[PDB]
């Protein structure tokens, strides 16, 4: 289906070039485009497994020992790549659910897990940091969904080592609201 | 309301003396009364408060040396203590919720507040080995019931950096069934 | 032929729901599925190399960090699968053999190369504590084809350096035969 | 009178093979027979002094270096025997008296002055772990002669630094009777 | 009821002097006043709780930095107090007990423990040294009081693993007697 | 019964020598007379006990410093000696079974256990170098004695923690039964 492009760079420069590289190689959305503390560039693609992995091959060859990491992770649902890029809306105060990992990676697969496996709405996906440290993805809806996604959520990371903590909150307080479903 | 007093002693012989002296007291249950590997005494107790604050002082004082812990759990819910000693029998075959955490009182915590927090059945709080080591809950219910249940008892745990893992099996096979809701 | 899965991990509510998964996975049969110390989880498959091999596929990839082993011992005798659940039972008193290894997987090899290479009855395979732990298969029959399977399961073993100890009884003692064909 | 022969292993194959050859080397009793943690086993015999001596000496010699240790216990009462490989029955709920030691010879000692020394029953003598572990031995009769029992089992394992811990239950609930007189 | 106070002081010349505050500061009893090697000091007082807490709290005020240690041990039985001042007279030649601990606390609570817990008489209890060192406390009585009183002692003294050695003598030697009873 | 004496030397002079001693000693039978790289001598001996602890003690006083090492194994069926000081025949094609071990005690052991315990006919015990290297014993007969015969000579070298490996060749190939039979 669907499928997530990473790449990290030691240079801002070659990251703007590569980017652009990879939006005109293949059908690919730019998710993310930003510098990481001490200075290396991070990219997020979003887009058929087959432009994704296209975009990727021709980033990381041109990229040689500019390369920091590269990564593919194919059959994501497509509401996680607008969640990546910005947000989903909610209307209305609901229940939320936020799952916070280790790596955004871990962070994709989980909220990935949670989209499939309820019907809530994934708000959005956070990098507090770089692709390494802490990340969060925000899940909205009836409290039952939001339970279930929470659960699934969190087996998904604590499989692989990476869940730091999950929470339900039934109705948030309309100060912290913003501060979850917008940020 | 009702209270979990644990004691544990590296004397078996101290063991089955101070806990049948905490017997002596009035409305105490003797839940636990078992050897750990690799010869400890392991005494777990439930009633009133006062009772078990009595009991574990007296029981703390007269173990001395031989004195590995103790520890008083106040306000649990009065189903906690059956599920502890034994079983709460299930009486239909619905979903099922795993929490696993290192140490009982983490376990015994989370169990009693995914009691309080959900409309699940606690099946039972189970020590694979001894008090420190790894303990998980079982939990029984509607779907929903039970992911409130699991996120609930997760948080409790994970607060203390104490979950292993959590899992929520909607329709568990045959063969699994039993070694879920009766071990 | 038949085939046997084994999973272990580091977590009992990853098991057990893992366990379920590869019940539901495949035609497969739950052999063994137990806490082992210090709370790893161990689950044990016996059935056709593809159900055996989709079974523990599944549980592999779901099981990412908790997963500490996995194994497919492809081409095992069908005799084997009930001594890893439990017990064959023994038609007569005769003579017995007894092999130890370090780790279930010799300890199967071993005991699959003696029911194939000898007309012995393979009583049970037991594992002392866990998987890398000592391990041993129980034979029977006739005190030449006993000297036979110990012979076959030793070379096996030995051929990995996982061999602990071989010995043939042939007339065992009322009071050690029990032990030995049963457990108890 | 009678004795004990102890012979541990480092094999289990070892253990099955030299059990057998010892109880057909003379007129023993096998009173126990198991692997012990990490992989050792565990033979215990029980008969006359003669035999055991010849017994001990076919499985000493022939364990060669699967041998982690034998003993000889010379001069045991009778009554030691059935105690070690199961239970003396107990005639009534009475006063009980728990002797632990480190080591099965210190246990097997204090057992054997205690049921010499006084007229109690001696109920059992439990190996927790193996033969260098946690032991107990449990004996049962009216107070006064429980008292005798104790002290006196307590001074043969003292005299020997292996002492852990003796109690005297004068009138043990019904709780903890089953457990300290059954296991 | 009765309780012992222990005052211990780097001075000699501050022991004699607090040591004649104690007993003018309240109606306590001089129960020991000695040097102990290598030159500190030794108060022992005897009588109610009250005055013993007064004198205790007079001795180690006035003290300052010359206080090693200072102790008050409550509930104490009144027979505790003539036996470490001096000798409880023996009516007849019957059963002795001794029982030996590392520190005078670990004895006094002990040769209390006993003389509750049983019909004997505590006849001394014997300081070898100082306040930390080898202990030791003789009861004299029928050979099932004394087996009694040695037993709910050294379940004392074991618990905190101060017990050195715990003996009973049925019927001792005519050359033994003056030792045991008498020093 | 019959025995082996092992002698080793640092001198061929004396080696030699001492042989000479041997070969004029009418109730010791001189098997092995031989150089060990780097220099060193060795003789083996065989007869019955009285006459090997003998032969020995005549080596060990006559040697003095030059003795490297002396052994003697009792109770060796007559059969090992000539397996050890050549070959016992066999022509026709039969099944083979090859024990090897860590010196040449636990070879020579080993097969002697074998030959006590089977019909199987002893080719040749082999030393590939000196008394503490690698040896073998080859044995053949009928596949079932054989593989009698390599269990129990197994199970000797394997309680010592002798043991290398244990093969069994039911039917030998032509090329390789005269290397296995002969040498
Ligand atoms: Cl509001």
């Amino acid at each position: 289906s669907q499928a997530i492009g990473i790449l990290e760079l030691t240079s801002i420069a070659a990251g703007m070039e590569l980017g652009d590289a990879m939006l005109k190689s293949a059908n690919v959305d730019l998710l993310v485009s930003k510098t990481i503390s001490p200075g290396k560039f991070l990219l997020m693609l979003g887009g058929d497994i087959g432009a994704i992995q296209q975009a990727i091959e021709t980033g990381t060859s041109q990229a040689g020992e500019l390369l920091v990491d590269s990564l593919v992770l194919a059959n994501i649902h497509p509401s996680v790549l607008p969640a990546i890029s910005g947000l989903n809306s909610v209307d209305k105060r609901q229940a939320v659910g936020i799952v916070e990992t280790w790596s955004v990676a871990a962070c994709i697969s989980a909220a990935d897990r949670a989209v499939k496996g309820s019907n809530v709405t994934l708000v959005r996906v956070h990098m507090a940091f770089g692709i390494g440290g802490k990340c969060y993805m925000v899940v909205a809806g009836d409290v039952s969904d939001v339970a279930l996604a929470v659960t699934v959520a969190s087996s998904s990371a604590g499989a692989y080592g990476l869940l730091v903590y999950a929470s339900l909150i039934p109705r948030p307080h309309e100060a912290m609201w913003r501060q979850m479903v917008e940020g």
